[PDB]
């Protein structure tokens, strides 16, 4: 058997919180490539659609932090300094969801 998908590499120098939905919102666009490498595996009726409906609930996702960038006139980088201690983590844990329901959903296609 063989092998070519999910790949992780480059970062960027900011808040580990900034970083996780700068690099999760960014890897979703991505991961919309990742839907056309299954659908060559799912190829049977929805390999044009679920790609589409994926994206679908990813492209809504990604609006979610839009209403974040309006939180973070509220929240300046301030008390954010010393919550990353927590809120990166939750961040952190947005971008694995990111993944964990993208690239997993992926993984979790059905064939029909």
């Amino acid at each position: 058997k063989k092998d070519d998908f999910r790949n992780e590499f480059d970062h960027l120098l900011i808040e580990q919180a900034n970083h996780a939905i700068e690099k999760g919102e960014h890897q979703l666009l991505y991961l919309q490539h990742q839907l056309d490498e299954l659908n060559e595996n799912k190829s049977k009726e929805l390999q044009e659609k679920i790609i589409r409906e994926l994206d679908v609930v990813c492209a809504m996702i990604e609006g979610a932090q839009g209403a974040l960038e309006r939180e973070l006139k509220r929240t300046d980088l301030n008390i954010l300094e010393r919550f990353n201690y927590e809120e990166a983590q939750t961040l952190s844990k947005i971008l694995l969801k990111d993944l964990k329901e993208t690239e997993q959903k992926v993984k979790d296609i059905q064939t029909q």
